[PDB]
């Protein structure tokens, strides 16, 4: 009986897209009309450098620092949100509005950065392992920025999947946890000043780690168990931030809202 | 309003000196990619001064004070990269640096009509968030193609559009960068920000009344730079014996060039 890998199945990625759609709609109901392909590319650019700032890349400051891999995990998940949004916006975009660079061959619109020291990479050759190494991370994310600039949101999703695998965490489980926090943020006034990330010492991102301790790679991808698996993660995050029941949503509600919008 | 060539050449010498203070053989230790990365990272710090997020803090205003600082940080790194290219043997020169600009980037353009610098990479007014975004997504691509040259030119046009004195700000942040190395930045005994007080933000009042003519005058500039240096040193209460002046840095650089 064959072990399931990290290589998110089509059906699972569609369900993820429905959650992403729901979250984006909380932010603006007409989000596909108001957002641009460049917004998502910019967002990925900005998170890519935030992620890189988790590593000790600076030679003039804090010379003995080590990588903050907990922050890297969350940032990879943030990049996944934006890339998934971009890949789905690209499917929604009319062909006369499709930017020429997305259709040009990659070689023409990017130069691939390689680390100096021998390493393994993902199948495209854009991301480099191990990601515990700062030089590997630097070349990887310099490559991701260039992919974003040529609108290759789907290539980026693939890379992030291989990255999560190298770093040995459950991408999908983290996605669900952060997706739930993102929803909580919007409910709680992130747009105006009302909600702030830092709450009496700790960043809100930091509470998600315990919310996904009890989930397995299979639990979260398996057609039979995933809806319940996802729902328990949402529940853990909601309960962590003391969100009343009437404000919560379960996975099946997000699928339903996605489907009715599909009319 | 643009920096005479001979002034640039002298800024490079202060930059050389600051880099040597950080690592004695900086040219052999650092790589082209180090500087290109630095510029990338500072470019996103610059964009993060603008209200670019559509999901959060929707009434935020651009922090153009911080943009001034970041432009000057990119300036430090772009001067360093340009010098690195000059010292890199031809057979180690990355091939992307020799290609026509059209081949190594896709020029992002804002949606709304605007003016730009002469290359068409930076867009005015830089008070506008989308103009800034398209500008620094272009700068990042220039860094990837090792075009430190072009970047320097773009930053100069940026400073002109934003109506501040690029050279004065450079000398001020340069001085701070020295102050940081003196105070133990490398081992964490000195921090850039604590209790809502960021060291960069105290620089503005040190150069408030400094004219463009002073700092660019190919015969008055040394004295002008020195007063900026002294004002920054004084604002951070640095001992006289821990201070260095322009001629010291020039002399260091002229001495190290043998
Ligand atoms: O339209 C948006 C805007 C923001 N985010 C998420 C992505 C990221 O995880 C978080 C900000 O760090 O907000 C979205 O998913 N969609
Ligand atoms: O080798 C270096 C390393 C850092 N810095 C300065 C540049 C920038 O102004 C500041 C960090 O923002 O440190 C240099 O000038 N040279």
């Amino acid at each position: 009986k064959r072990a399931r890998s990290a290589n998110i199945p089509g059906a699972i990625l569609h369900s993820l897209a429905e959650l992403q759609d729901g979250l984006n709609a909380m932010i603006d109901p007409s989000w596909r009309a108001v957002r641009s392909l460049d917004n998502w590319a910019l967002a990925i650019t900005m998170e890519s450098t935030e992620l890189l700032d988790s590593y000790p890349w600076k030679w003039w400051k804090n010379l003995n620092a080590t990588p903050d891999l907990a922050n890297v995990r969350i940032e990879l998940v943030d990049i996944f949100h934006f890339s998934l949004s971009g890949a789905m916006q690209m499917r929604s975009t009319p062909d006369d509005e499709i930017p020429a660079a997305s259709l040009k061959p990659l070689k023409e619109v990017m130069t691939t950065f390689l680390p100096a020291k021998e390493c393994t990479s993902d199948p495209y050759g854009f991301v480099f392992f191990p990601l515990t190494d700062t030089q590997n991370a630097i070349a990887s994310f310099r490559n991701i920025i260039q992919l974003a600039n040529a609108y290759r949101f789907d290539v980026i999703i693939e890379c992030i999947i291989y990255a999560a695998e190298d770093l040995g965490f459950n991408l999908v489980a983290y996605y669900i946890a952060k997706h739930t926090l993102n929803c909580i943020r919007q409910l709680s006034g992130y747009k105006d000043g009302s909600y702030v990330k830092v709450n009496n010492g700790v960043e809100d991102n930091s509470l998600l780690h315990n919310c996904i301790k009890d989930v397995s790679l299979d639990e979260v991808l398996d057609a039979d168990k995933y809806v319940q698996a996802w729902n328990s993660i949402m529940a853990n995050v909601y309960e962590a931030f003391q969100i009343k029941e009437s404000d919560r949503k379960d996975a099946e509600r997000w699928f339903a809202l996605a489907k009715e919008n599909r009319l």
